[PDB]
């Protein structure tokens, strides 16, 4: 992770920062206590990690099963928020009903009518899925959704009977998201609870229509209902003008919620004797979570002051009814003390002792497996696709990368950056001046890379305190999610972690007395020198919450550290598909290594390449394959190069030979740690595999020659941890746990000492 | 070992230096070329470790079972050289013949006398051995030897009957000496081969006496030959006037040999063609370890120039027989192509390439076992006494050190110390003027440290060219042997390595041309200074070895790198004793570990101390216990400590911190190696026990009090590693591996680098 | 409900327990291992109850 330093993050962390969601302009420390009760449902965001795939047309219907692909589609990053897809679909809804044509359409699809209207329709609903792509000419329909999603009513079940089939079932799927939710992401949901409302009635219009129409008769003849069948959407399109301004809800809630809180009686600030209990968000005002919400929002609103509401009803009103409360999200809203469990600690201690060092971690622990990639083109020739995976790189590959996951029990890494402990002194007297406060157990990371951010500009970023901010609307709000995000889920673990708080201000610039923060007890250290906190007030009593957390004491994981993952076996042979993509793809990509003795220099050229088992290339196939286990591995890489930075940097500023120690230690404890992480990873035993096969191209390099052909001084002291490390290169790369890139990063490290061996072999 | 350097021994190792033998003056090149053959037969000094044990008075009698002993007393250091022992016993054997009363006496004690002669004495010759001690008051015998050995005669096995007993047996024992000879080496064994010609007749008195005496009649009546009997020896008292002067012999021998091999056709050098075959040395001439034995002597005496030959007969005579033909020694005249085989090689090389490293190393494999000692003090209240070793600490102990014997698989010391092998730059460009050449396979190892020289004293004065010299007669010439003996090891591993060589001069002084060194040519290295020899001449020709085996090429071990050592088990309940002492003695010493946190100072208080599985003390015992054992280590610290002492010297003379890199990086490969090497000693798993119940012990010091007694914070980043060096410790002393003492030397290295854990855990 | 510790379990209850079975309250404690492998393959009857 990253780490500060007691007195700071704000050099190099200032996304910890409150004050910036708060608005503090990077600098002065919460001063104006002043402050009243914080409290708990503990509170709004992601349960965790769920991952599940996506049935699309089976015909039974029903709101639930999209809207979360509907969220999720946002999620998928369909094209842009929620709000649009919502929007989007709800445009074509607005293409709306002057296409009685698909009833009539429909009706016309009713064989070839009802124009022999009788008892008639028979059979064939499952074309007309692929059929409602022939309504694709009313419609347009690349967005599928409506052109798949349209199917739905229409082939609901009615005709119950005449028809008929369908009787099969599609594939949605679901990688997670998020632990933790923000505003613009609470607007959206939103308007993924109003596609929500729009359904049922959708739903219960054919239901309702179909059992109701038929009193037939076996048939009821025809050129019925279903003429309605399809009307009652529209109507239902139409039964869409809007039913709140979901936006104008949740920002009416956020200015609610600061009040719900706020520090300042006027009464931009009024809230209600008359309404503050009302059931509604009196449960969600002890919540921290929409609190945090809150801080960010108006920071970046300030709070939308319409006063949606009258203080009565409404303010009993829009506010009476949330999204959160509403479920076409994998947002939960929260248990009430657990928060989002999982952390040992330890910090620092010479013996005086405090501490500036601090033993948070990853509560990790991944997948056992991963995914073959074939779309099962052929079918269809499209998206319909099967990826059609079969024993082949997956099964050995995954065996030998299970050394893989080891590797990054990621306790243990923390285990190793927690063996520090001692130098700066004894026992004792370590300490100088400065700290470190560290961090995360896996959704951050998770969030990120699976979204190809690379977290780790988004990093550089958040350190430096003032953003990047280049970035693409993608890119740019890839930032915005990753760093709002990031600073949540910590914060409802410091939220979590001591009940005493307080709403602060800030003060700050005026703007409209909203902006406001947190402060909070806690007693136990003796006064070494944290921030200006220790306490002076028996308790941390600090705002900055990484300070609340971090005078606080050890602990172990309740979490799984599961890595979860999917698995489709059933559908892996079931289908059929969703919207899928990113696989990764095609299944490696070459790397070799050439050795020289006796002075050769050759390249054996392994790829990358097989490597498995069979020849070759193979093929076909690749793995979009568990972030996590990509992720555990990240979190090593981001070690390595924030220790590097500060060292470049410091012994350019530290003359001192002594200074120089410290500096190589810390280097170096990345150099070696790598170093030795290089020499397990490497053996894994596949890679020892390279090692005889590219030895052995290499032995033909080493034996390309006659000179050469007497076959190694290529093996020196230097040698088997030569190839060594190009079973360092095999581990390193396509297994697919790392892109490759980093390589470089390592190199860094290594380069950095000379490591050698160091020893061995 | 020790290191030096390709231009140099001279400062730090001049024992290497031949021309100290050759008498140099400690510094110019062997400078005359102008030299005529060497040649082999490879070439006297010992086959290599021999351990025995001894029966004595058994009363079958011979020369050959003593002698040894005779000569082994010597190697028993008896009390001074042999020819001591040999004088001392010759002494009494001395206060000669005037005691016809033991054979008056025996005689007398033939029961009581003879005096009723008549066909009588029957029984009871085992307490005539111990019988033989009442003969002490006519020859005093706390040197027992007579006084034991005067048994033998006697109780031949005549009276062959009537007697009647003995029926038993005695113990002698011995451990290996040297595998190499020194003259005076010389001159004692040809004392004992004097011993050896003095009992046969003696043996053959008694035998040829009795068989001869008993016409008979059964017993043949009596007053009889005994009264010889006894009489054939004093007989044999005069029978030694004297054979030759062994001293004349040998030194005249050696000047002989000189010529045998002179430079100087002048004739302290007339080496004849009537003689110069004539079997005799003619077989010995090629050997050169005769030569590195003359220039020695020579060194020592030049050549003691009597000519006791004329240059036929004698030179014919005195030269006729020489003692290694002859068999009281365990030195046999060695084979010839073999030498004493056991070295692979590896050389420096950073692609240029030339080494100033060497990669010769132990050819080590030490024992699986070793000793109770209780000498079962109880029968006759003396030296007679049995360890009476029984299943205690030994076998235990025995497997626990038994992963001991592992850390030392010394090749693989070598291996680390061989596996250095990239500083100073690469590939390809290492080296810089100075040099290290590095070895030996246990042989001088074995041969100190056993003899209690603790080797290392020796050593510094080895290096420093000029030799310590405060020395006691025995600790001056436990130095002088070492020394001599340590360099020939060499040598004719060195006089193998290469046949051809060129017998020197020096030249030096006169003194009397004698002094006279060895060259060779070796071809095939580029031309990397190594010395002023690299090569000039096609070949290495350069007369110092290490300068001459150096500059060539890598092998594998013939040798067994067996410890031996002495199963006795069949006597181990059969006995009795013979001279013994040094086991080592009581079992073990004391030694515990104290740890700090929450910061309170404890000390468990465990020794040393069972820690074996039982209580305790025990007792009794202890277990002088194979050297090796404690040699293959003594090999490894003694790595330690050369590495440090240059590391110090060069850091104040060095200035740049590059050359501090380079510092670090030595006693640092010191520091490392050793910190591993403790992590591993101490898991071994006893040790591990220690842990446990030291901890314990802590753990009281752990919870004696309560604010104490939740038991550790004790347990740190640094614990686990801090009682894991409890563990350090306990595989570090009284195991016996290892004296003790030393281990300030591995505290100077842990010192010397934080070390830490440096991880784990 | 007499008993033993591992360690003590011939440390004390050593005299109930077999490894005194033997003479050998002794030296070590029985053991090591050695030469011919077999188990006898049986007592005999069951005799309890049977009353």
């Amino acid at each position: 992770g990253f780490n500060l330093k007691v007195k700071d993050l704000n050099g190099s962390a200032r996304g910890l920062t409150q004050a910036f969601a708060i608005g503090e302009l990077k600098n002065q420390l919460s001063v104006g206590a002043l402050q009243l009760p914080l409290q708990f449902t503990r509170t709004f965001s992601a349960s965790m990690t769920s991952e599940l795939l996506w049935e699309v047309g089976k015909g039974n219907i029903d709101p639930v099963m999209y809207a979360r692909l509907f969220f999720q589609y946002a999620q998928a990053g369909g094209a842009l928020s929620v709000d649009e897809l919502v929007n989007q679909f709800t445009e074509y809804h607005q293409s709306t009903a002057c296409n009685p044509e698909i009833w009539r359409k429909l009706t016309a699809y009713i064989t070839g009518s009802s124009n022999r209207a009788i008892k008639a329709d028979a059979v064939g609903k499952v074309p007309p899925t692929a059929i409602l792509e022939q309504l694709r000419t009313l419609a347009p329909s690349e967005h599928e959704l409506f052109h798949h999603i349209t199917t739905d009513f229409v082939c609901h079940v009615l005709s119950p009977l005449g028809f008929i089939l369908p009787d099969a079932a599609y594939v949605y799927r679901v990688g997670r998201t998020a632990t933790y939710p923000n505003f613009y992401a609470l607007v959206d949901c939103v308007r993924a609870s109003d596609l929500r409302r729009m359904l049922t009635a959708l739903s219960s219009v054919d239901s309702k229509m179909l059992q109701a129409t038929f009193k037939a008769k076996g048939a009821l003849a025809p050129a019925l209902i279903s003429q309605h069948l399809a009307n009652a959407a529209t109507t239902a399109f139409e039964r869409s003008r809007g039913n709140f301004d979901a936006n104008a809800v949740v920002s009416s809630v956020l200015t609610i919620l600061g009040r719900l809180w706020s520090p300042s009686t006027p009464k931009e600030l009024d809230p209600s004797a008359r309404l503050r209990n009302t059931n509604g968000i009196d449960q969600l005002r002890s919540n921290l979570a929409l609190f945090i919400a809150y801080q960010d929002m108006v920071k970046q609103r300030g709070r939308a002051e319409v006063i949606f509401s009258d203080e009565e009803l409404s303010s009993t009103i829009i506010p009476w009814f949330i999204e959160a409360m509403s479920e076409v999200s994998p947002f939960k809203l929260r248990p009430i003390n657990e928060t989002t469990s999982y952390i040992g600690q330890t910090s620092a201690i010479d013996h005086m002792g405090q501490p500036s060092h601090v033993v948070v971690y990853e509560d990790w622990q991944f997948a056992k497996e991963i995914t073959a990639f074939t779309p099962v083109k052929l079918a269809n020739n499209s998206n319909q696709r099967f990826l059609d995976v079969e024993p082949g790189i997956s099964d050995r590959m995954s065996a030998t990368l299970a050394p893989i996951g080891n590797t990054f029990a990621v306790s243990a890494f923390v285990k190793n950056r927690t063996a520090v402990y001692e130098a700066v002194s004894q026992r004792g007297t370590v300490n100088s001046n400065g700290a470190e406060m560290t961090l995360g157990f896996p959704s951050v990371v998770e969030r990120d890379y699976a979204l190809d951010r690379d977290p780790m500009v988004a990093i550089a970023a958040l350190r430096t305190g003032i953003v990047d901010e280049s970035l693409e609307a993608r890119a740019s709000n890839d930032l915005k999610r990753s760093m709002f995000n990031y600073y949540a889920a910590v914060m409802h673990y410091a939220v979590a972690h001591n009940p005493e708080v307080v709403v602060s201000e800030h003060q700050g610039v005026a703007a409209e007395q909203g902006s406001l923060y947190l402060v909070w007890n806690v007693r136990t250290e003796l006064r070494i020198p944290v921030g200006y906190n220790a306490i002076e007030g028996g308790s941390i009593r600090t705002p900055e919450p990484l300070e609340a957390i971090a005078y606080n004491k050890p602990i172990q994981p309740s979490e799984v550290l599961q890595a979860k993952v999917l698995d489709l076996a059933n559908h892996t042979t079931s289908i059929h598909i969703w919207p899928w993509h990113e696989a990764s793809t095609e299944f490696a990509y070459e790397d070799a290594y050439s050795v020289t003795i006796r002075n050769k220099r050759y390249t054996a050229e392994v790829k990358e390449f097989e490597l498995l088992g069979l020849g070759q290339r193979r093929e076909r196939v690749r793995i979009l394959k568990p972030t996590v286990a990509h992720a555990i591995i990240q979190m090593w890489y981001s070690w390595f190069v924030e220790d590097d930075r500060t060292l470049a940097a410091a012994r350019r500023t530290s003359r001192d030979d002594a200074e120089k120690l410290a500096i190589d230690g810390r280097r170096m404890q990345n150099a070696v740690t790598l170093l030795r992480k290089i020499e397990m990873i490497g053996t894994t035993g596949i890679g020892a595999s390279a090692v005889h096969l590219a030895q052995s191209r290499i032995v033909d390099q080493m034996a390309g020659r006659g000179l050469i052909d007497d076959s190694s001084d290529l093996h020196v002291g230097i040698n088997r941890h030569r190839i060594r490390i190009w079973a360092g290169l095999a581990v390193l790369q396509m297994m697919g746990l790392l892109s490759r890139s980093e390589a470089e990063a390592l190199t860094k490290v290594l380069g950095d000492s000379n490591a050698l061996g160091m020893v061995v072999a």
